[PDB]
């Protein structure tokens, strides 16, 4: 698990998505889909975006942005404590939606990514660190209910 003094930092961390909730929202998945093309192809609704202009000027994608980062707000908020938060959402990305766990490794590591380049200089090694374990729990624990499923892909 992690430290208080490590929830501490996600959170601190994450006041920086929710000043702009949308935008931090859009850029994740924008780099999830440019880095992952294969990812796209998950979305009925964003396999038309056929360029990153595109995806840049989509409204809906924005909007999903928003639900993606306010759901994963709320499981960060419970510091571990999510089972009743998490379980539908992997319940239903892994039989509705048919994401592998790759995609969830993915995301995350997008998050990473983007925290960085919207922040330079501002996200610290302390604070990396502590967002890389939050981001690892939830996927790990993810990976359980997975497993549970049997559910590869
Ligand atoms: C931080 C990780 C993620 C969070 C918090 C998240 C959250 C959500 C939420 C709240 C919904 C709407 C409710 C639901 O259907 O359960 C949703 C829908 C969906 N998610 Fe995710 N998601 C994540 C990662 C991913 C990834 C990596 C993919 C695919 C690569 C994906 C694919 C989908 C799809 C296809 C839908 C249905 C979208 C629609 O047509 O409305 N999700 N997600």
């Amino acid at each position: 698990g992690l430290s208080d003094g490590e929830w501490q930092q996600v959170l601190n961390v994450w006041g920086k998505v929710e000043a702009d909730i949308a935008g931090h929202g859009q850029e994740v998945l924008i780099r999830l889909f440019t880095g992952h093309p294969e990812t796209l192809e998950k979305f009925d609704k964003f396999k038309h975006l056929k360029t990153e202009a595109e995806m840049k000027a989509s409204e809906d994608l924005k909007k999903h942005g928003t639900v993606v980062l306010t759901a994963l707000g709320g499981i960060l908020k419970k510091k571990g404590h999510h089972e009743a938060e998490l379980k539908p959402l992997a319940q239903s990305h892994a039989t509705k939606h048919k994401i592998p766990i790759k995609y969830l490794e993915f995301i995350s590591d997008a998050i990473i990514h983007v925290l960085h380049s919207k922040h330079p200089g501002d996200f610290g090694a302390d604070a990396q660190g502590a967002m890389t374990k939050a981001l690892e729990l939830f996927r790990n624990d993810i990976a359980a209910k997975y497993k549970e499923l049997g559910f590869q892909g």
